[PDB]
């Protein structure tokens, strides 16, 4: 049972702006929160989340 025991816990995740890891949402509302980013290490988020 290595599943989701870090439930709660709400945590800051840092980033910097590159080309191929993170990407702006291309949409006409503006992004708020996890929408904010996407790109491989944002899946890689998204899949430890
Ligand atoms: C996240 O918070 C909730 C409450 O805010 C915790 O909830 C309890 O979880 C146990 C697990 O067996 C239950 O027996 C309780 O009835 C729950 N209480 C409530 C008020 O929901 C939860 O454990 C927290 N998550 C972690 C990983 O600690």
């Amino acid at each position: 049972n290595i599943t989701d025991s870090l439930s709660n816990r709400s945590l800051i995740v840092t980033t910097i702006l590159e080309e191929p890891y993170v990407l702006f949402k291309k949409s006409d509302k503006p992004l708020y929160g996890n929408d904010r980013f996407e790109g491989y290490c944002i899946d890689l988020l998204r899949e430890l989340s």
